[PDB]
Parts: structure tokens; C-alpha cells; sequence
């Protein structure tokens, strides 16, 4: 119901903006499956290693699965600033 | 001459480990394929706006070239902690 | 023409949700205003200092221009991502 | 007992900065009550939800509690910056 | 085995840079101290503080802790941020 | 005349707080001396660089000013978290 317009900042986006937007969305897909392939892999990295004290000690002293949220966090808020570049709300 | 393990942190990395640091690499440069793409745009929106006052105004206020800096930054940011998250060094 | 459908992520908002993102951007005007007032402070307190080599040699150690600039952006991007708690957009 | 005399930095600031100052905090609180009213949203929305399983995980997809925390920090961080903007404290 | 000529954007590192680089490292090692300290200091607040509830209240109102974290990760991230100026890696 | 009392969110601070902080901004200066060390690395590099084109396009290319900026907003933006850690004021 023509929802977008009762959103303060709306403006109007031709195809070539809208395409734009779905590209990074699209490149964001592969990031999404690229940061699930190494989750699946510190996971199995975690459990080969179990009962070896010295290598559990090891990746919890790297803390992996912190670097890899704080990684996602910046890839999807780079995504929404890049948006944002193309969408161009005339709001702060 | 090895120099990586003259640097603080070094742990040596599998092939796997190097694989997946690599497709980082490499979905990264998409996104900075994109980004060129979407600066390109924003250039070409800004000349043929050229003695549209209200529009270079609406241009100047949405600030697209500082939102695409900020989602570039984001990015490569991003981009340096899944690294991070497989590389694992043992270095703060 | 119902140009949000087009792109990917979109959600059905209900009115409630819709007010809850407008209040955000309200609220973030007024930062917005509190920015322009701190920002012409700044200009003024650069002014009434000139020929006073000790003064704007603090100022300039203090970089008041750049924190600010700092502030902005993070008070934009904190907008956004409460607007994105809000739409839960189903993209990544 | 004059503690802030004794904090590396400190500066002595006229009315009109402290004013900015408090008005920065004032501002934020208003934030603050924001960001607790969505909070409360989400916790009715999930609760609303409950046994819609499809409704569940869409609800866990878009990972609204994060967005919200995501933008509580970057508010805070940006009234920091704001502020340091006013105070001008002479360290790095 | 040269893992790192391996892996994109490597480049041949001065002596130079690489104790440059170890010199960062060291500093956050001294950070990584500093960051552990402050720690214990917020454990034995909060124990010390055991039995009183407006205490108890007043920590959980400054989340210390949560502070503390996005301190250290600013601290690490920005480590990094220094590291590549110095290491200068040929890849975006 | 106890200016920080005029401000919300003042708490009184200990002895032992007061010097946490000021360790904190005593090593964020070492860091500062860090920074321009690498700076006028940087400035040197570019010009015995100088008429090598293929080397001046390859520091544009890693653009390292830019990362020793985030880099040195990154350790500002710590410094601060860590320090509020320590100083727990009452307001958001
Ligand atoms: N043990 C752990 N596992 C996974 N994520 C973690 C973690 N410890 C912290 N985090 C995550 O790291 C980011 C900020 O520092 C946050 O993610 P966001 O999403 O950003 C924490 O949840
Ligand atoms: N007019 C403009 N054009 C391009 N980039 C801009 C700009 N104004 C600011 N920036 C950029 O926005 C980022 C942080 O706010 C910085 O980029 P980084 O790289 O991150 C500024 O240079
Ligand atoms: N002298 C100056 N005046 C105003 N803004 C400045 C500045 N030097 C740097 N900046 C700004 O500080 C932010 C990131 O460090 C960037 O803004 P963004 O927008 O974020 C710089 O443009
Ligand atoms: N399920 C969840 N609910 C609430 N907050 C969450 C969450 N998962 C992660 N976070 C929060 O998101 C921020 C960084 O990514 C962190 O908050 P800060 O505060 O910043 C996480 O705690
Ligand atoms: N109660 C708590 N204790 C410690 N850390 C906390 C916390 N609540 C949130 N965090 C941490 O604050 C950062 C982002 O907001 C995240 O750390 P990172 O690492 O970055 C959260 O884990
Ligand atoms: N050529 C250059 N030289 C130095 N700093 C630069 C630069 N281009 C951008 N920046 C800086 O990078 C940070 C955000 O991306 C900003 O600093 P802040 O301070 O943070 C830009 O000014």
C-alpha cells in the first residue's frame, strides 16, 4: 500500500537504482555463505581438537568465532552504507 | 626469507586455511568492483545534475560519496576479521 | 510504483512499525540540529581565537572538527540500525 | 575534591559547554527511551509469534535484538564523540 | 613453505616494517594488560559490591564490562588498522 | 569550580580509578608517538619514491594514510570505552 511513501526520507529509484541495491544484496548472499562455510569449519576445527588442551587453549586464546561475528557485523553495515550511497534518502 | 615468522603471531596454515583466506580475498575484490561501479554512477548523477541547483543540492544533502567511503571501510574491515578468524594469530 | 517490492529484503510494515521508524528519524533531527549548533560553536570559537598562535594550536591538538564529524556518522548508523530492528528486513 | 584536575586532559570549561554538553545527554536519553520502547516491541513481537514456527525463524533471520544493540552503541559512541567535540580535552 | 607468498596481496617486508610491526604488537601486548587489569578491577567491584542493591543497580546501569569489551576490540581492530599502513598489502 | 559536578552522569571517583584512567591515556600516548613514527615512515617512503610511478601507484593503490587514520581513530575510540569502563557514569 504504497508503504515506503509514508516513511520519512522516501524517494523515488529508477531501475538502474534498484538493480544497483540488488547487486550489493546479492554479493552480500555470497559473503553470507562465504561466513557460513567458516563457521561450519571453526566448528569442526573446535571438535577435532577436542582432549587436546593445548590446541583448545590455542583457539580460545584467538577467539575465532569473535573475529568472525565482529567480520559479519562490518560486512552488513558496509552493505547498508552502500545502500545508502545509492538510495540517497533525503533524511538524516 | 620467511618473514612472516619474524612477525609477532605467526601460525603456520594449511592449504585449507589459505583456500578459504584467499575466497575472502577474492569476494572482496567484487565488492570493490561494485564500489567502482556505484562511484561511476554517483559521478555520471552529479554531471548531468550539473545547473539543476535543487538537485545538486539533494545530492550535496544524502552525502553519497561519504556513504560509499563508510560501506568501503566497512568492508574491508570486515574483510580483515574473517581473515582473522582463520588465520588465528596468536598475537593480541 | 511500488518500487520497494522490487527490491530484495522487503517486508509488509504495519503502521506501528512504520511510526517507530519516522519517531527514529525525528529524533535523530534533533541530533542533527544539537550537530549544526555545536558545529557553528566551533566555527565561532576558531574565529575569536585567530591571533591567538597558543589557542589555535589547542584547538587544533584537540581536533574538534573530525570528533564531531565521528559523532555524526556513528548517530547515523546507530539510526540505522534501530530503523533495521524495526523492518527486519529478511535479507542479509 | 577537584578529581578531574587530577585526569590527564582536563580543561576548564565555560557554562555555554556544559550546557552543550547536557543537552547532548538529554538528547541521548531520549534515544534511550527509544530503544527501550522497540526493545519492548520485539519482546511482544516474539511473544505474539510464539508457536509460529515460520514467524520464529523469520523473527531469528533478521536478528532484530542484535540490530538494536548494534545501534545502542553506535548512539552511545556518538555522544562520546560529541561531547569530546565540546570538552576538547588536551590528551590523545 | 612461503605460506604467505601464497596468499593474496603479499608483499616482501622491509626489516624495517616488520619491527615496526613487532613495535605494535608489543604496545598491545601492554594494552592486552591494561584491558586484564581493568577486568579484575570490575570482578572485585562487583563482589565488593555483593549485598548492596543500589551498588549492584548502579553497575548494571554503566555496564562496565560491555565497555570494556568495545574498548578492546577498538583497541585490537585499530592495532590491525596500523599494521596494514605499515605492511601495505597490494589487495583491497 | 567543580565543573564536572554541573554535569549528568558525575560520580565521585576513587584514587585508584582516577590512576587506571590516567594509565590508560598514558599508554594511548606511546601509541600517539607510535603513530607519528609511522606517519614519517609514510613521508619518507613517498619520497624516495618519488619519479617511480609503479611504486607511487602502489602506495595509492594500499592507501596507507588512510589506514593509519583508522587505525589511530580506532585506539582514540578504545581509549575512551576503556576509560568509561573505569569512570561508570550514570547516564546512557
Ligand atoms: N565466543 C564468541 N563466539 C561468537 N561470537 C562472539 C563471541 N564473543 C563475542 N562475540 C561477538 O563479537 C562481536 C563484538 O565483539 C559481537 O557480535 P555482533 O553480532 O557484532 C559478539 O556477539
Ligand atoms: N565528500 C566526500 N566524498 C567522499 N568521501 C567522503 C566525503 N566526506 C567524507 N568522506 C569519507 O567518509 C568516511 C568517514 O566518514 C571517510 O572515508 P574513510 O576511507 O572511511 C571520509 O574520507
Ligand atoms: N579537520 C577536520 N574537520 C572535519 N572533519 C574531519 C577533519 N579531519 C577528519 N575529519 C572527519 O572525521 C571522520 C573520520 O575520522 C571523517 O568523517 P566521516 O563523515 O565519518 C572525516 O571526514
Ligand atoms: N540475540 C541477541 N540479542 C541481543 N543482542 C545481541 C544478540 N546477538 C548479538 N547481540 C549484540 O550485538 C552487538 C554486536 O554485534 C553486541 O552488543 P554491544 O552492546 O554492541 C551484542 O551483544
Ligand atoms: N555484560 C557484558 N559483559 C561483557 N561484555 C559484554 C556484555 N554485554 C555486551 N558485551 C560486549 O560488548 C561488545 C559489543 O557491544 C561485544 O564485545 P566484542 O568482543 O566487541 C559484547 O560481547
Ligand atoms: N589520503 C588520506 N590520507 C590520510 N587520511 C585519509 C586519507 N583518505 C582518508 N583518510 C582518513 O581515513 C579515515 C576514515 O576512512 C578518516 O580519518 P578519521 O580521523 O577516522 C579519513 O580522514
Amino acid at each position: 500500500d504504497n508503504q515506503h511513501k509514508k516513511i520519512k526520507g522516501y524517494r523515488d529509484l529508477s531501475q538502474e537504482e534498484i538493480d544497483m541495491m540488488n547487486r550489493v544484496k546479492e554479493l552480500g548472499s555470497q559473503f553470507e555463505k562465504l561466513i557460513q562455510d567458516v563457521s561450519d569449519h571453526l566448528r569442526g576445527q573446535y571438535n577435532a581438537s577436542l582432549h587436546n588442551r593445548d590446541e583448545i587453549t590455542r583457539i580460545a586464546n584467538a577467539e575465532p568465532g569473535r573475529w568472525l561475528a565482529i567480520g559479519k557485523t562490518d560486512i552488513q553495515t558496509g552493505m547498508m552504507a552502500i545502500i545508502r550511497a545509492i538510495a540517497q534518502p533525503d533524511s538524516f
